[PDB]
């Protein structure tokens, strides 16, 4: 059969009061509902919050949650748990505002195993949440603590723990550094990340400012100050300041940027004055790193949307708005010429990988992969290309036509008669080894595939990144309404929402003009739903 | 007389010579349905970066440009030359600078007047022009000098060229200017993401002064640096220095883009006021901006190449005898905008010489004005929309309806299009702005894929661009010129250059406002523009 395109009113109707102590029940069957990404059971989700791995290995994801509407507001912290970052268990709402005229904005969570806070005299797995409380006139930082492993939180009796008398002061990311707690918090409309320190998470002292770096956009948000291992040597690492900006991103709306540098417990110093954008498309925002991971592990997740159209995407009839990105493992590397680069790769996908749909070593060919049998409507693919040494040593031996095309094509079996009726691909990827646009990689969601997408004036159709080195590896995940691509071992990555009128039913992978002796290896797998 | 511009031209108008003409102006047919009528485009062939931009002592503006006279793609670079007194009415001139042989190219550079004969080239004239440009060879990029004594038409190479080599193949686009007591060159160490600053007493001996490295967006290369002094918009007695750098490829929208840095320059060092990156244009088709040398005091005048390296060599205009047009000429200022602070202002240079008949004037709020310009033979229009919100709405924006918006749509001609079936009526370009609601301050500029078979199929021809204001939109000015739309927001605070290649020519425009607060004043003015070629 075919995934429903709209759900019964009982699956999409939202409560008039926020459920306390109860898990919100969700129908995850909609034709747009991602099957291996997190999305809330009902309602509207945005930024990931309080991300941490507990001592039993369970990942806790919290998130900005409107349980009452399909648009942003009434923010609570939703909560889901996973042991593998793919199979999620919805949990009751973790943090509630004190009244209907306040909202629980973004923040972070840490384990306090040594009871620095004083909240945990008889436990070693105390969790402290540090979050922004939004009121009509102020944004302040507050603490709440959990003794049950991060399910139920109690507000700190002397909240707030930090106010500067500002209405633009939010998204505290807290972490342990040697002998004290560090908070990175956004003085959002001043384009400043403020660094504060604390011995106990409740009394905070100003250390330093990081101001007017990289792209300003209209606000700094969701700062993450994290230590990231080197891809080619995970014994080595550097600090990275990751800043989300919204609005005012170059593609429009929201985007993440980063700065490699040094951190010494009080001051972050960037290695240079350059601006670096994390993702070359527009649906990757508010990346948050999981606290309490071990040495050599950098784990993050982002909200896979854009503030310019997140509240207008056509999924509310399927009981949700917004999904998280694939969970990510991060590295730092140097790429040819450009130097510093934030590597993003999908966190181990093995737990959701299903049957092989195609395995091919054919070069200069077109492989058609039908996945109308894959009930998840989600696929993974990996394409490796190894050029002959002669082509690496002399690039003038590569034909101008040497290229790769990947197209995701609409289902004939589950086609909508109401949409475009187009045979337009839902999504395309094009790369040129040489010619006039040498190294250029285009990722597109053709307007002709989506009535909604064509009409939305911010739903940009085409994205590109230009490689210096030849493309040697490409990995992708398509999950009903999302495509993520990872180029050259995660050197470059892009997160793109797609809302085709007809569900994707097949994909074509074409290579052509590749030099004599070029090795091509393609693998495609159906993914297994984590919700069904 | 024709009723519709030709979409394809006779082979005589498009066929390119097999040898580069010397001493002769290349003849051009400027009638194609995509040929801009108030922007500069080469008579035939392929153009890119503006070069050697300067005003001579007679008040004549000289535009040079990267020129392939032999193909409709980049290569065989010479300097083309056109002159104007007003930066709208252009006169094509013979090719100004030629490579020494068939295996070298004249890459980008700048030109200056040397009235005091610092160079030694001009013992008997105060009208000497010196061009400083990159010579590209298979293995090297070096800086060379050439001088003109006839007012910038014919150049002679300096006998001891090159004037500057560092043994690099990525070393180009020198912009030279006078600072107090010496010449300054800003030149790109392109693949090192460094602008090198050299000084010279005479334009032929250059000394290294300082580096400006790894600032703003890196892209894949730094190109065409401009280090210029720009007056304050609200106070012409004040100014600051600006480092303007083009990057290609690797721009965030894909391909090529311009960025800038406000700062201080003292003759040897440029120091940015902060570590922020600032993008000049919020669309895709504005690159290699160059400032005119030797303007009057307090006039900052620039022009850019209105294209993108990802599709400039593939745009469907070669059948109309050209590839590439320059942007409108721009008057530049610096200002502070709400919250963001420093901002490069770009406004169209005085358009009065090309303004034709008024097509529409409206004071109506919450209405739709339909403007037919099928009778405007230039197929080019200017519009200005002013909006004055009531003070109550300025002081408290929660008083503005979520519906408060402006929509501008450019619609295909019924008079010059006989096309039928799906997509036939798609707008060629749209502009949408919201005062409030979920995307408050958001301005979208789009070129619908459905309007252009070529644009839909090109994988780099991005359909939608946006910029988000902090302040309400109070002014919007635009020029549509056959195949180009440029928009200027809030007195040139924000600007965008966007190419459009609709299957049918544009014949009409709709301007709609809705949901505007009670007592909002709106003024809309639209004029046909007069062709500068015809
Ligand atoms: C993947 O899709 C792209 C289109 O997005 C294909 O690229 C295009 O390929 C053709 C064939 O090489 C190009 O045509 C050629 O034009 C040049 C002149 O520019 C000519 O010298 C060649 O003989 C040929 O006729 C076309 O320009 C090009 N389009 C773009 C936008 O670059 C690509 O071939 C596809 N690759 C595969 C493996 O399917
Ligand atoms: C001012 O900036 C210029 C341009 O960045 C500097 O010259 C450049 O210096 C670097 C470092 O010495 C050179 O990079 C290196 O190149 C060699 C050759 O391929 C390579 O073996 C090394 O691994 C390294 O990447 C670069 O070639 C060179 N570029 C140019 C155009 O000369 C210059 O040193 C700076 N001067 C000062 C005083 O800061
Ligand atoms: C650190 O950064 C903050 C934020 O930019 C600075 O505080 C701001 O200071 C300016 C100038 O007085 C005020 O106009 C803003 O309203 C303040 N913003 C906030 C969030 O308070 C602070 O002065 C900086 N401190 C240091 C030591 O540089
Ligand atoms: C201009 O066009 C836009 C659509 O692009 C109109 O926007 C919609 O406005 C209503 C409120 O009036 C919202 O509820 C919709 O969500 C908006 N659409 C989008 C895509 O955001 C806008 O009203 C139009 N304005 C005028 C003056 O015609
Ligand atoms: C709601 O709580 C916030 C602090 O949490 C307080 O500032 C505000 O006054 C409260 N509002 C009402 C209506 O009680
Ligand atoms: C809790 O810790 C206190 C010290 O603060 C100690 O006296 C007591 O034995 C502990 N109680 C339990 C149940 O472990
Ligand atoms: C981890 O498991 C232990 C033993 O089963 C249990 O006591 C503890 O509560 C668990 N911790 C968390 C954070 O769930
Ligand atoms: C945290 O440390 C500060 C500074 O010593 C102290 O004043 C404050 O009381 C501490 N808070 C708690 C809850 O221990
Ligand atoms: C951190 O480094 C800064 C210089 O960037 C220095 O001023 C400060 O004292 C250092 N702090 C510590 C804790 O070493
Ligand atoms: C990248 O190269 C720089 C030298 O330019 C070096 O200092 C840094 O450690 C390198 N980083 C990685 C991740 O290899
Ligand atoms: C691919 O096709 C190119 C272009 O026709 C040809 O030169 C080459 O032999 C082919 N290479 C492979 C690996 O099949
Ligand atoms: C591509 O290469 C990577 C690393 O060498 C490997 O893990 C992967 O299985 C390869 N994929 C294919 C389709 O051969
Ligand atoms: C062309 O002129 C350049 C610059 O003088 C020189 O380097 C190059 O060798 C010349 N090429 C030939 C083929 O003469
Ligand atoms: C330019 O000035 C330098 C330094 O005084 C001098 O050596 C050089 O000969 C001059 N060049 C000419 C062409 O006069
Ligand atoms: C220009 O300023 C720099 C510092 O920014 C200084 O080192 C240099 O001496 C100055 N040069 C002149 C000519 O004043
Ligand atoms: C912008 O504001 C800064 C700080 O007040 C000031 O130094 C600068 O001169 C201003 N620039 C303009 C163009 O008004
Ligand atoms: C425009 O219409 C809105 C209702 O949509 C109304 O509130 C407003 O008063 C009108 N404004 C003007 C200037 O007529
Ligand atoms: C808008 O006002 C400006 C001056 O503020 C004026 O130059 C322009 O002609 C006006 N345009 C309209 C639409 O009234
Ligand atoms: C969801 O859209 C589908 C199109 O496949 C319809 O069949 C259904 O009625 C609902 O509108
Ligand atoms: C979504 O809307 C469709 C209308 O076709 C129904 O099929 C479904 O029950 C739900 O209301
Ligand atoms: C509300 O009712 C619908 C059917 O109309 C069910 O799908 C759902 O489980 C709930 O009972
Ligand atoms: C649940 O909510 C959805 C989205 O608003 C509706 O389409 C449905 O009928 C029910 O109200
Ligand atoms: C669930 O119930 C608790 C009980 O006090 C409320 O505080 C909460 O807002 C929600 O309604
Ligand atoms: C969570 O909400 C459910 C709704 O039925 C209750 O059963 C529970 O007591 C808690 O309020
Ligand atoms: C230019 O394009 C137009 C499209 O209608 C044709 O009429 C003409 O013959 C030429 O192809
Ligand atoms: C433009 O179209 C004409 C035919 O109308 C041709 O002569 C020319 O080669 C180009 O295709
Ligand atoms: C002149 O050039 C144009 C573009 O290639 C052709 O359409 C025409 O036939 C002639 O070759």
């Amino acid at each position: 059969s075919c995934a429903p395109t709209s759900l019964p009113a009982s699956a999409t109707e939202l409560p008039t009061t926020v459920p306390t102590g109860t898990v919100i029940t969700g129908d995850y069957t909609g034709s747009y509902r991602p099957q291996v990404h997190y999305s809330p059971p009902k309602g509207f989700m945005n930024d990931p919050n309080g991300c941490h791995r507990d001592r039993n290995g369970t990942y806790h994801l919290y998130y900005q949650y409107n349980p009452l509407e399909y648009v942003a507001g009434n923010q609570h912290w939703g909560h889901a748990t996973s042991d593998d970052l793919y199979h999620w268990t919805n949990q009751p709402i973790a943090i509630f505002p004190p009244n209907s005229t306040s909202q629980v904005f973004s923040g972070s969570a840490v384990l306090d195993p040594n009871n620095t806070s004083g909240f945990f005299p008889n436990t070693t797995d105390g969790v402290v949440a540090v979050y922004t409380l939004n009121t009509p006139t102020l944004q302040v930082q507050e603490v709440a603590y959990s003794t049950d492993g991060g399910y139920n939180f109690t507000p700190y009796e002397n909240n707030p723990v930090l106010s500067v008398g500002s209405n633009q002061f939010r998204d505290p990311k807290v972490f342990w550094y040697e002998d004290h707690w560090v908070m990175a918090v956004a003085a959002a409309n001043d384009f400043t990340i403020e660094i504060y320190t604390s011995p106990n998470l409740t009394s905070w002292t100003f250390a330093s400012n990081f101001t007017h770096h990289g792209l300003l956009g209209l606000a700094y948000e969701c700062p993450n100050l994290v230590q990231v291992p080197f891809q080619d040597d995970p014994s080595k690492s550097a600090w990275l300041m990751y800043i989300s900006i919204n609005p005012g991103a170059p593609l429009g709306g929201s985007v993440g940027q980063y700065f490699p540098g040094d951190f010494n417990g009080t001051h972050f110093v960037a290695y240079d004055s350059a601006a670096r954008i994390a993702d070359f498309a527009k649906d990757n925002y508010a990346s948050q790193w999981f606290a309490d991971t071990e040495n050599g592990e950098s784990i993050s997740i982002a909200w896979a949307s854009n503030w310019q159209y997140t509240q207008q995407v056509p999924t509310s009839a399927q009981a949700f708005r917004s999904a998280m990105s694939l969970p990510r493992r991060n590295y730092l590397t140097n790429i040819t010429r450009l130097g510093w680069d934030l590597v993003s790769l999908p966190y181990d996908l093995s737990p959701v990988v299903g049957p092989s749909l195609l395995s091919s070593s054919e070069a200069n060919s077109t492989a058609d992969v039908d996945f109308t049998n894959v009930t998840s409507n989600a696929v993974w693919f990996s394409l490796n290309v190894t050029l002959p040494d002669a082509a690496i040593q002399n690039a003038s031996l590569i034909s101008a036509d040497a290229s790769i095309n990947i197209t995701f094509l609409p289902s004939t079996k589950c086609s909508s008669s109401s949409g475009s009726g187009s045979d337009s691909p839902a999504a395309t990827l094009t790369y040129f080894y040489a010619g006039l646009t040498n190294g250029a990689l285009a990722l597109t969601r053709p307007a002709a595939s989506s009535s909604w997408g064509a009409e939305n004036p911010f739903f940009t159709d085409k994205f590109s990144y230009t490689l210096v080195d030849p493309l040697t590896s490409l990995v992708g995940v398509f999950d009903r309404s999302m495509l993520e691509v990872f180029v050259n071992e995660g050197a470059h990555s892009a997160t793109m929402l797609v809302f085709p009128d007809s569900p994707v039913g097949s994909m074509k992978v074409a290579t052509g003009g590749l030099p004599e002796g070029t090795q091509v290896n393609l693998q495609v797998n159906g993914l297994e739903s984590t919700w069904q």
